[PDB]
C-alpha cells in the first residue's frame, strides 16, 4: 500500500555519514582524508582523482545490512537516508563525486524493504549551487542555489532522476521524496536553526521549487508522497500557501545542543518543542532530525531517560521521528560527560538496551 501521512506512523534512523559526508559523524575518517577542509567539497577536491576510489570503498563500507540487520532488531520502521545531488546528476563545475551511490542506495533499502518492511525517505540534502552556505547543501560559503534558473533547471533533473528511481524500484510504495533540505539564506550562523534563517524573499523562491517539485512527482504517480523540509519556519508559515490536496508531509528538526537546557530538563523541552510544532492540521508533520545533546551539563546516566522521552513526544504529537544519527564516531568533546560519541550514536542506545520501538 501507498503511505498516507495523515495516518502513518513511523520511528526510525538517518543515515547520516554514509552517502553525505560531514566532518563530525566520522572523526577518523575525516582527519585521514579531508587535508583540512571542512566540506565534502574540499574533502573530494583535495583527494583528486584519488576522491572516487575512497568514496566508493565508504558507501561499500559505512553502512552495510548487517547494520539493518541491527535496526530492525528493535523495530526501527523508517529509514532517512541524505544523498547529495551528485549521486543523481553530473552538474558541470561540481567538485563533489559523481559516483555508484545509487547502486548502494538500492542494495540497502531493497533489503530493508524486503526483509523487514521498512519504509525509505530518500533526501536531497544538496542542490546545485547551494542552497545554504554549508557543507550540506553543496558546499561551505555557497549560497548560489536561490534565484538561479541554471540551478533550478539542474534542481528538477535531480527529482526527475529520484521519481524514476521511486518507478522502478519493484516497489514504488516504499519511498518518500524529499527534494532539499534546510534552505537558509541569512548569513548570521547565530540564527541558524530559527525562522529568521530564511527571509521572505528567499522563500519565495523556494516555494517555487516545492510546488514545482509537488507537480513533477504527482504527474508521473499521483501516490508518492513528497517531504517539505520548511527550513526553521512552522508548518503555519507554509500552509496556506499551498493547496490542500498536495500529497505532502512536512519535516522538522529539533536539536538541543546550543540551547541553554540540560539533561536534567531535557524531557521537559522534548514535549514542549513537539506540541509547538504538532502544526494546524492542514498537512501532517514528521520530525526527521533530532538529537539528545544539549548545551549544558550533558549525562550519560540520562540517555535512556531522554531518547525515549523524545520518542514519546514525537510519535504523541507528530508522525514519529528519525534519530540522527545511525552511526556516529565524533570525538568533539561537549560540556559535562563524555564527548558527542557518546550523545549521537543510536547504536549504543540499541546495543545497551534502551530501545524498544514496538512498545509503539
Ligand atoms: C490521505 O488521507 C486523507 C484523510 O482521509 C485524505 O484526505 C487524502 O486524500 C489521503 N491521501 C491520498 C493520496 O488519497
Ligand atoms: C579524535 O579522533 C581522531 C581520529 O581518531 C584523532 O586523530 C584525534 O586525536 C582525536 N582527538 C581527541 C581530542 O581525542
Ligand atoms: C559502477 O557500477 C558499474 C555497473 O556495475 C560498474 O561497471 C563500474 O565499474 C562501477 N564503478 C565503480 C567505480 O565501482
Ligand atoms: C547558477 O547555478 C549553476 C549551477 O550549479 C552554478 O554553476 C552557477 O555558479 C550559479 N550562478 C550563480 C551566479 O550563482
Ligand atoms: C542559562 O540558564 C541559566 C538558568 O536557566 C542561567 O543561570 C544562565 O545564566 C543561562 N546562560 C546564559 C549564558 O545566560
Amino acid at each position: 500500500e501507498y503511505v498516507n501521512w495523515t495516518t502513518f506512523k513511523a520511528n526510525g534512523v538517518n543515515l547520516g555519514g554514509w552517502l553525505v559526508q560531514e566532518s563530525t559523524i566520522d572523526s577518523q575518517f575525516w582527519g585521514t582524508y579531508s587535508g583540512g577542509a571542512d566540506d565534502e567539497w574540499g574533502l573530494c577536491e583535495h583527494l583528486g582523482s584519488r576522491c572516487g576510489p575512497v568514496l566508493e570503498h565508504r558507501y561499500a563500507t559505512y553502512i552495510t545490512e548487517r547494520d539493518i540487520d541491527k535496526l530492525a532488531s528493535v523495530g526501527v520502521g523508517v529509514l532517512r537516508i541524505p544523498t547529495t545531488y551528485a549521486a543523481w546528476i553530473k552538474l558541470p563545475g561540481s567538485q563533489l563525486y559523481s559516483g555508484n551511490q545509487t547502486a548502494y542506495l538500492k542494495q540497502i533499502a531493497d533489503y530493508a524493504i524486503t526483509k523487514y518492511g521498512m519504509h525509505i525517505i530518500v533526501d536531497v540534502h544538496s542542490l546545485p549551487g547551494g542552497t545554504n552556505g554549508l557543507t550540506i547543501g553543496e558546499a561551505s560559503g555557497h549560497w548560489g542555489w536561490y534565484y538561479n534558473e541554471t540551478a533550478f533547471d539542474y534542481s528538477m533533473q535531480v527529482i526527475d532522476a529520484v521519481i524514476s528511481f521511486v518507478q522502478n524500484s519493484g516497489s514504488p510504495q516504499s519511498y518518500t521524496i524529499e527534494p532539499m533540505n534546510e534552505p537558509t539564506d541569512n548569513p548570521d550562523m547565530s540564527v541558524f536553526g530559527t525562522p529568521a534563517a530564511l527571509s521572505d524573499r528567499g522563500a519565495t523562491w523556494v516555494l517555487k521549487y516545492i510546488r514545482a517539485v509537488i507537480d513533477r512527482v504527482a504527474s508521473v504517480n499521483p501516490n508518492i508522497p513528497v517531504m517539505f523540509q520548511g527550513s526553521f519556519k512552522p508548518e503555519q508559515y507554509w500552509s496556506n500557501q499551498l493547496p490542500a490536496d498536495a500529497n505532502l508531509v512536512f519535516d522538522v528538526h529539533t536539536y538541543y545542543f546550543e540551547r541553554n537546557v540540560t539533561s536534567e530538563t531535557l524531557p521537559a523541552r522534548l514535549y514542549a518543542d513537539a506540541q509547538s510544532k504538532a502544526g494546524d492540521g492542514k498537512f501532517p508533520v514528521f520530525t526527521g532530525e533530532w538529537a539528545i545533546q544539549t548545551l549544558y551539563q550533558n549525562s550519560f546516566a540520562l540517555r535512556e531517560r531522554n531518547v525515549n522521552a523524545g520518542l514519546d513526544a514525537m510519535y504523541k504529537y507528530s508522525q514519529g521521528s528519525c534519530y540522527w544519527t545511525a552511526k556516529f564516531s565524533g570525538n568533539a568533546t561537549v560540556n559535562g560527560q563524555g564527548t558527542q560519541a557518546d550523545y549521537w550514536n543510536f547504536e549504543y542506545f540499541i546495543d545497551h538496551g534502551y530501545i524498544d520501538l514496538t512498545r509503539f
